[PDB]
């Protein structure tokens, strides 16, 4: 069967998540070894098990080695069938990382797939959920995918308490994405949230981000959201709407980090993403990879990330050579789908 080396490259959870997703899509069983080698705490942790179990449910799969601390996993899918998914990730485990994996699988079911996921909506080392709703879905629509991703309640580190609900439709009509350079920025929009914290936190984040983006000379509208959950947290995402795709930048609130810095950092990230003039930002760059194998097309990315390289590695391990890549990790890049499947 297809065997994936979990120590390849960046060697973390990404290779694990994408591999099971591809197994689920292709129907080909997969063995993953050396799980999370490049980490202080190697092996399967509870967060990874929730993702694995969700996909197992979707694919009626047999699974072996799916235990906390395990370094090796075998996943044998059966037919993919639209089921209602409920996932309670522990504490502030990232909803968006689970969702990034689930999305490409779910759109290959024959009927609408609804989901509810609890955990962290806005945690470090992953995209904020508002990025998925407003940037990722916007891009997926271009290739024929339709869905919703809604924040019912925010969850931050460490307490969690987040609730996300949504659905995707079956990907029946696939079309290619051709997204090289953008021509112009049309407008900036964003969402600045504060949870169990004073409303001035959301305001000051939004104001600082806006100030930092005035230089682009386009309208800027950053909505504020003040909400309730089981712990304090804040964050902001801003996105540039271009003639092609949206590019995004984000930052998370942190105890002892003033709200102005958080807002400025999100703006600076967006500015960094926009700099090369390429259509696809660094986050969307990895997220698109599993879909592009099936839609076809070409994307130019502001920055090639390890996750993008990891995703290509996995998809090609399942499907043969698919992608031509021009550029090194950390540089702007060009990704062409040579052969659509």
């Amino acid at each position: 069967m297809i065997t994936i080396d979990g120590s390849y490259g960046e060697g973390g959870g990404q290779i694990l998540r994408t591999s099971v997703a591809l197994s689920t899509i292709t129907g080909e069983p997969v063995r993953i070894v050396n799980i999370r080698a490049n980490r202080p705490n190697p092996g399967l942790r509870p967060q990874h098990l929730h993702a694995i179990l969700a996909l197992k449910h979707l694919a009626n799969a047999e699974v072996k080695g799916a235990h906390v601390g395990s370094r090796e996993l075998v996943f044998i899918p059966k037919k993919l069938e639209a089921k209602e998914i409920s996932i309670d990730i522990g504490t502030a485990g990232s909803i968006t990382l689970v969702l990034q994996a689930l999305l490409p699988a779910m759109v290959f079911a024959r009927e609408k797939v609804k989901f509810r996921i609890t955990g962290g909506t806005d945690v470090s080392w992953s995209p904020p959920v508002d990025y998925l709703s407003n940037v990722t879905l916007f891009a997926l629509e271009k290739i024929g995918i339709h869905g919703e991703i809604r924040v019912i309640r925010r969850g931050h580190y460490p307490k969690g308490g987040g609730i996300v609900e949504g659905y995707v439709e079956p990907w029946n009509e696939k079309r290619e994405l051709v997204a090289k350079e953008y021509s112009r920025i049309i407008k900036i929009e964003g969402i600045s949230h504060a949870t169990n914290l004073p409303s001035h936190v959301a305001e000051r984040q939004a104001r600082a981000a806006k100030d930092e983006l005035l230089q682009l000379k386009v309208p800027i509208e950053i909505r504020t959201e003040i909400s309730r959950s089981i712990g304090p947290g804040s964050g902001i995402v801003v996105w540039a709407e271009t003639d092609c795709l949206r590019l995004g930048g984000d930052a998370l609130g942190k105890k002892g980090k003033p709200a102005e810095i958080v807002g400025k950092e999100a703006a600076q990230e967006l500015l960094d993403q926009l700099k090369p003039g390429h259509c696809v930002d660094k986050f969307l760059g990895d997220q698109l990879i599993p879909f592009l194998a099936f839609s076809g097309g070409v994307i130019w990315v502001s920055e090639i990330t390890n996750h993008l390289k990891t995703n290509i590695w996995v998809v090609e391990s399942f499907l043969g050579r698919i992608f031509d890549v021009d550029g090194n990790v950390g540089e702007p890049g060009k990704i062409r789908v040579i052969r659509r499947v």
